């Protein structure tokens, strides 16, 4: 096989990012259900975790009951995956925790975890309504 870190590879990844990608866009919680965070491939899952328990504390610190409770379930989610994964990617990575509800009335907490479509300098950590792709979309928009 070849020694490319993910040359044929990076097409698949766009199949599977694709359909992911979308997923997401469908996905709305109430006020903010949805966590996105994205990691350098150089920096460390436990590093994060200093970032992520630091807005985990001052999240049930909000003025709001519905919204401090919001957000320390997805970050609760987040961290529970940094503690599957000792390292970040080759490329990065990319966690999306959140709580969505279906037309049934049913809430689905939404948990993905992976690795960007490519090397990501720059760690992106944002919580709203809506999973941010821009890293995800960086590349095809790129």
């Amino acid at each position: 096989m070849a020694d490319d870190p993910s040359a044929a590879d990076r097409n698949v990844e766009i199949w599977k990012i694709k359909k992911l990608i979308k997923s997401l866009e469908a996905a709305r919680g109430n006020g903010t259900s949805m966590i996105s965070l994205i990691i350098p491939p150089k920096d460390q899952i436990s590093r994060v975790a200093k970032m992520l328990a630091d807005e985990f504390g001052t999240a049930s610190n909000i003025k709001s009951r519905v919204n401090r409770l919001s957000v320390l379930g997805a970050i609760t989610s987040v961290q529970q995956r940094l503690k599957l994964y000792n390292k970040v990617p080759p490329n990065g990575l990319v966690v999306y925790c959140g709580t969505i509800v279906t037309e049934e009335g049913k809430e689905k907490k939404v948990n993905i975890d992976f690795e960007p479509f490519k090397p990501i300098n720059t760690s992106l950590y944002l919580c709203d309504n809506k999973f941010h792709t821009e890293a995800l979309t960086a590349l095809l928009s790129d």
